[PDB]
């Protein structure tokens, strides 16, 4: 957490640096300080560049601007201005800490201009800039890897060995990459960009009068906007100071539904807006509407700008946030002793040095192939091709091998598992002082008080809309509704009180007047004659209130004068409906061992009814909610369990959340391990619980849809989007559809790409290892393959089968068992081990086999590598590799469980047998092709079917040892140290619940 400040140095640290050629490395290495000790030049109240640790190291430039003096920085999105009273920089969001409500009051005239232009000075503009940069910065930022520089390296010596097509080909790959890559990060940098962009008019008053009008941007917390009467998106955050309003925070919550915002209570006591919630207005959140009832206007004071907002926290945690495929010990330690020998063989056959060092560091080049990242993304790109012809779009190709590896899939309520809104469940008539039973669709009812109710009292809103195409009474005195019967007429409306939430219309027909009251359950069954409400009010609806159900009284009385005298004609129920395909998907995860977790902003109980109904928590399964007051001060934090009607499931709220990862970071573990419902969450809490359980050692995927689980989406390992805006941005992949199927395929295809990967990574290694090899066996005689053979092994062979080995799709069906996930696995080094001892056992048999002939003459070692061309030992080598390599190419693909049967995609196998069917030509057609390939024409037809024999030989071999070990090797594992005990964290947590149940 600790910082420092650093106050001619550069030119000589651009020459030191530029001069060393790799001291970039360095300070791309563990120890980059030294790098910029030197070129900073080592006070905090005097510097011009900082660096701070995160105990991690962090480096900013300490900005500055004129006002008298000023000198600020940001970091992580966050403004810091640095103060001389205590010397020493401050978080600007924190510069007015704890104001009280007074205080805030005190403000209910705007902000002076000379004071509007200091503090928009401090605070900085209203705006959310997204740091969009140039191609060359992003080239030098994330186009900086490692791999491309040792690709450059290769290419420069091929260039300088005369192999000039395969460096290009290497060159155009990784350039064309490289170029793609940069691009695609900028146009999403930019999209981003344009999401967070925000732009209006908004009023702000004086203590000079004339309340002025200006942009967003300009906005500082002090002033006051006056709110518009129709409503907007809010530029920022603000308190209400005066007036009331409705608000649509879908963008916070997830949910549509309006919410009342009244004025802050005025008095002493600090003003936190985490107690305030409903006296404050967040950024981003729609205002529906705004009524004064006092003054001219209303007014609302602004408390936080830029990033400080909730929106700005979101953003700002968008922005700042196989892995074992890269070891480095055995590679190296390899190639060093193969370049070791090979300079002590070349050099004990005298030839000059600058060929010892083209060899030499050729071999390297024959280790690692270069051309690796490209094989291992073609079968991301098979993948992306696959998803896109049905509705999933990646941006991001590469991760869609984290889906493979996938096991825990936390899912939105509102929009994601239930449609995004509500609709009618059935009615509840009611005759005398008893309920009758719930109608399904109110359509289907006599013509009494409670069907005209039914059509007509409504504000014509997606309620009443919702209310008016069930009952199908289609409009057509301010309406005159016909009965899909007798005509009724709206004679006379009242508007919607926002205080007493009553509406009540007054209705005439040709066939006396009649009004019809609909309101919230309670204030109505009050204003009706206890005579006809039943006494089971109560009851009858925390039946449904508990059950995440909202329940509407209609009223009605046949003619504040309207609502008196009145009588309960029914009880109108809405829900907010389980998708259609919610059910099966969520059933199929649970049965594959994927678990699945609900996190919502919505209420708990909602929560609690639609994880039971969709499947995520059977009926036979416990379920407990725990809650956690509020430390007191007297008294701490103290969790409480509640059971509910009855592997064990937690259902935690929203405030709880937070109160247990601050106040019991010890118990935090145990309750994600076995949490399943997260209700009340914040955006910023989702992305917390995504980033606590990949701290548990998850894999976690999200498929939110809202704008408020846009930060999950960034910090999951797959993240997947159902809405086509403002969600699509963030998210790696995002579905046309909206539904949840998208999830279970995806990681089907997953699984693919992370299976064929695997083979596809096998085979590259096999591919250069045995390629090594033979290269050491022709380098221990003074001889080389040729550029013609180096060639036809490099370019036709390797791209033939790592492409089509790839055309593989998935299974169909979704297994228990996972892929293995580890590259560095015992089975993969096992095979591999294996394979490799067998090639090396043919291709040294070989050797020794045809020098035991009448008819063959060593080649003179007094002539350079190329020039001993035609010769025996090299085309001998050159006919057994170049089978081999096709050999291990179609052993080491692999079929079920996780992709289709090998034998599906003909093309893969069309291409092996012509592959083969032209290499057995070469060997025994004479002549043919042998003039650019330099062999030399075995004449003995008993020696060249000796050696069809022995590669037949290893042919068998290979894929009967690669049957056996996948099908002996799991036993051999387990009988092996059978005290397993998975190191994952999640998995030793779930067995010590196993042993002691945490919950008792
Ligand atoms: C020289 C370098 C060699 C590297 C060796 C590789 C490392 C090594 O040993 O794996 C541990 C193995 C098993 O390790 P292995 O089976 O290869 O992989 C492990 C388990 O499979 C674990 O299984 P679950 O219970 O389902 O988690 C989990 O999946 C992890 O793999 P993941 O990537 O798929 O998540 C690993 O923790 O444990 C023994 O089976 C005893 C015999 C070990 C003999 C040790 C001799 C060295
Ligand atoms: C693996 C090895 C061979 C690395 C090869 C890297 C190339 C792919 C790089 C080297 C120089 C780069 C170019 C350097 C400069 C530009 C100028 C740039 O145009 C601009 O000058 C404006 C850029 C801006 O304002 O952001 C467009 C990209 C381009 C062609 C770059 C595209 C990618 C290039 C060709
Ligand atoms: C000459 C050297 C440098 C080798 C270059 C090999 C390319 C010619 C390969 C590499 C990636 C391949 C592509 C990888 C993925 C696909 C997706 C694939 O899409 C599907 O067939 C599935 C979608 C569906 O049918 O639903 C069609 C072929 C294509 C474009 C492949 C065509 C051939 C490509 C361009
Ligand atoms: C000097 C001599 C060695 C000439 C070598 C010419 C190469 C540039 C040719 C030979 C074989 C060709 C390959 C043969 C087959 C394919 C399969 C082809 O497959 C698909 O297009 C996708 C199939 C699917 O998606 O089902 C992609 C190109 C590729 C790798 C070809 C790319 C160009 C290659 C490597
Ligand atoms: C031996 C056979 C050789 C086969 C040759 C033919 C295949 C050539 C494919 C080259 C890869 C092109 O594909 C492009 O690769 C780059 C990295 O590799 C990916 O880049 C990936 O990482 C970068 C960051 O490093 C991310 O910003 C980007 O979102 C991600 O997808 C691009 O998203 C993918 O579109
Ligand atoms: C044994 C002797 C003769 C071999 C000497 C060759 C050296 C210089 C080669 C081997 C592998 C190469 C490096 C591989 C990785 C990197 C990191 C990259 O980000 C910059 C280039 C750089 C640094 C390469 C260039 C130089 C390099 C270090
Ligand atoms: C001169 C000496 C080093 C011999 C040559 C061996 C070189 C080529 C070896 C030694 C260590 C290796 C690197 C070790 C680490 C990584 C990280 C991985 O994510 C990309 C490949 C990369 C960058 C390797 C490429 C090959 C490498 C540079
Ligand atoms: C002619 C010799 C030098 C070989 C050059 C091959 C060229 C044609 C190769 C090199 C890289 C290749 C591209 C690499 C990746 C992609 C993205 C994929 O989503 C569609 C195909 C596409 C766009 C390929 C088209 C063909 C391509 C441009
Ligand atoms: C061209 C001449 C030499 C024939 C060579 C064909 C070889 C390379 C290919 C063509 C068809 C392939 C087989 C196709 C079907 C199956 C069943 C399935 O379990 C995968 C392996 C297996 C058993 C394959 C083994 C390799 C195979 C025999
Ligand atoms: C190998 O070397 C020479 C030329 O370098 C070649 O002509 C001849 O075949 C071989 N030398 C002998 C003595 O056979
Ligand atoms: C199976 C791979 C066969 C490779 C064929 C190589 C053909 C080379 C064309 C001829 C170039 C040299 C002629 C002077
Ligand atoms: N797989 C990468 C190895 C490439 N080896 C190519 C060697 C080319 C030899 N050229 C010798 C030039 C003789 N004039
Ligand atoms: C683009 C793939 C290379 C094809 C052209 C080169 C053919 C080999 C020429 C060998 C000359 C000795
Ligand atoms: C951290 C990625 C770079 C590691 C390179 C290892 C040293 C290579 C020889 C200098
Ligand atoms: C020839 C190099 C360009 C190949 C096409 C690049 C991607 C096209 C995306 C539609
Ligand atoms: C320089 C060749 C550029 C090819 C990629 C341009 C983008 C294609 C549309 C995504
Ligand atoms: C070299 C031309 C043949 C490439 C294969 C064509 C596609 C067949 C599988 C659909
Ligand atoms: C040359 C390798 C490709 C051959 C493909 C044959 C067509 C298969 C689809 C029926
Ligand atoms: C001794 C004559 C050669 C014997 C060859 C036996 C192997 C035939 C399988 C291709
Ligand atoms: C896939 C390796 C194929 C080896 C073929 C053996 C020769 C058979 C024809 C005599
Ligand atoms: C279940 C199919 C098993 C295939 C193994 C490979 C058989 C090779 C015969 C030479
Ligand atoms: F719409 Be979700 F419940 F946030
Ligand atoms: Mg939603």
């Amino acid at each position: 957490v600790r910082l420092s400040g650093y106050c001619w140095r550069v030119i000589g640290y651009h020459v030191v640096v530029w001069m060393m050629a790799g001291i970039p490395l360095l300070l791309f290495r563990w120890k980059p300080l030294w790098g910029v000790r030197l070129r900073l030049r080592p006070l905090a109240h005097a510097e011009t560049l900082v660096i701070e640790i995160r105990d991690q190291l962090f480096t900013v430039q300490v900005q500055t601007e004129a006002i008298r003096v000023l000198r600020y920085y940001l970091f992580q999105g966050q403004r810091y201005i640095w103060i001389e009273t205590q010397q020493a920089f401050y978080q600007v969001s924190l510069l007015d800490h704890g104001r009280s409500c007074d205080d805030v009051h005190r403000s209910r005239h705007g902000l002076s201009l000379q004071d509007q232009m200091v503090r928009k000075a401090i605070y900085g503009p209203n705006v959310i800039s997204i740091p969009v940069k140039s191609y060359p910065q992003l080239l030098v930022d994330e186009a900086l890897n490692p791999y491309y520089g040792f690709q450059a390296f290769s290419i420069a010596l091929w260039l300088a060995d005369h192999y000039y097509w395969y460096a290009l080909c290497i060159f155009l790959i990784s350039s064309i990459s490289i170029c793609l890559s940069l691009y695609k990060t900028r146009k999403q940098s930019q999209t981003l960009r344009d999401m967070v962009k925000l732009s209006m008019r908004v009023c702000v008053c004086r203590p000079g009068g004339e309340e002025e009008w200006v942009d967003s941007s300009e906005l500082v917390p002090g002033d006051c906007l006056v709110l518009p009467q129709e409503g907007g998106l809010m530029p920022c955050d603000a308190a209400l100071v005066a007036g009331e309003c409705m608000v649509n925070e879908s963008s916070l919550t997830g949910e549509s539904i309006p919410v009342l915002k009244t004025a802050l209570p005025e008095g002493l006591g600090p003003y936190c807006a985490e107690t305030h919630r409903r006296h404050t207005l967040f950024c981003g959140t729609l205002i529906l509407q705004a009524r004064a009832y006092v003054g001219p206007h209303v007014l609302a004071v602004v408390t936080r700008t830029g990033f400080c907002t909730a929106k700005g926290g979101l953003v700002s945690s968008i922005l700042h946030p196989k892995h074992s495929m890269k070891f480095v010990a055995a590679l190296s330690v390899l190639a060093l002793l193969g370049t070791i020998y090979s300079i002590f063989i070349l050099y004990r056959n005298r030839v000059p040095l600058n060929e010892i060092v083209i060899r030499a560091l050729d071999l390297v080049t024959v280790v690692v192939p270069p051309a690796l990242p490209a094989a291992m993304t073609v079968c991301t790109l098979y993948a992306q091709s696959r998803l896109r012809r049905q509705g999933i779009f990646c941006i991001h190709p590469l991760r869609i091998n984290l889906g493979g590896k996938l096991q825990l899939v936390c899912f939105d309520k509102t929009g994601t598992l239930t449609e995004d809104g509500l609709d009618v469940m059935g009615v509840v008539p009611l005759k005398g002082q008893a309920f009758l039973p719930l109608v399904p669709e109110p359509r289907r009812l006599p013509v009494g008080p409670l069907l005209r109710a039914l059509a007509t009292c409504h504000a014509l809103d997606p309620m009443d809309l919702k209310m008016v195409e069930s009952t199908g009474w289609v409009l057509e005195v301010l309406a005159v509704m016909r009965p899909p019967p007798v005509p009724v007429s709206v004679l006379h409306r009242f508007p919607f009180s926002s205080a007493l939430q009553r509406m009540s219309v007054v209705v005439a027909w040709p066939g006396q007047p009649e009004a019809y009251v609909k309101g919230s359950p309670e204030l109505v069954a009050g204003l009706c004659n206890p005579e006809t409400v039943p006494t089971d009010f109560a009851q009858m609806l925390q039946s449904y209130t508990a059950a995440g159900y909202r329940v509407v009284a209609l009223a009605s009385k046949p003619l504040d004068t309207v609502e008196g005298d009145l009588s309960l004609l029914g009880l109108l129920v809405m829900r907010n409906l389980l998708k259609p395909q919610t059910t099966p998907v969520i059933q199929a995860l649970r049965r594959t061992r994927i678990r699945a977790v609900m996190v919502t902003g919505d209420n708990l109980q909602t929560a609690v009814t639609v994880a039971r109904g969709c499947g995520m928590v059977a009926p036979q399964e416990h379920l407990i909610i725990v809650h956690a007051t509020h430390p007191e001060r007297g008294q701490p934090a103290s969790l409480e369990f509640l059971p509910m009607e009855s592997s064990r499931h937690l259902a935690l709220s929203g405030p709880t959340f937070g109160i247990i990862v601050k106040h019991f970071p010890k118990l935090l573990p145990k309750v994600l391990v076995q949490g399943t419902v997260f209700a009340r969450m914040a955006p910023e809490q989702k992305t917390e619980l995504v980033c606590e359980l990949q701290k548990l050692q998850y894999c976690v995927g999200m498929c939110g849809d809202g704008a408020n689980d846009c930060g999950a989406l960034k910090a999951a390992d797959v993240g997947i989007s159902l809405s086509q805006a403002e969600a699509s941005v963030v998210s790696p992949f995002t579905s046309s559809m909206a539904s949840i199927e998208c999830v279970p395929m995806v990681i089907r295809e997953g699984r693919c790409s992370l299976d064929t990967s695997f083979s596809v990574f096998k085979y590259m290694a096999l591919y250069s290892l045995t390629q090594f090899i033979s290269v050491l066996i022709l380098y221990t005689i003074n001889t080389n393959l040729g550029d013609l053979q180096f060639l036809a092994i490099d370019l036709v062979i390797t791209t033939t089968v790592a492409v089509l080995m790839s055309r593989t799709g998935p299974a169909l069906v979704l297994g228990r068992v996972r892929p293995p996930g580890a590259l560095l696995s015992v089975p993969v080094l096992s095979s591999l081990l294996l394979q490799m001892v067998l090639v090396t056992g043919v291709q040294l048999g070989g050797y020794f086999l045809t020098l035991a002939q009448p008819w063959f003459v060593p080649l003179n070692r007094t002539v350079a590598a190329p020039d001993n061309l035609p010769n025996y030992e090299n085309t001998v080598v050159f006919s057994l590799s170049s089978f081999q390599y096709l050999i291990l190419a179609a052993a080491v693909s692999k079929g079920a469980p996780f992709r289709r049967p090998l034998y599906t995609n003909v093309p893969f196998l069309v291409a092996l047998a012509l592959l083969s069917s032209v290499l057995v030509g070469l060997v025994l057609v004479p002549g043919l092709l042998q003039g650019p390939l330099a062999l030399r024409n075995i004449t003995d037809t008993g020696f060249k079917l000796l050696l069809l024999g022995l590669v037949t030989l290893n042919f068998v071999g290979a894929f009967m040892l690669e049957s056996v070990l996948d099908q002996c090797l799991p036993a051999c594992l387990r009988r092996l140290r059978p005290k397993r005990a998975s190191k994952k964290r999640f998995k030793q947590l779930e067995r010590e619940l196993a042993e002691q149940p945490w919950p008792p």
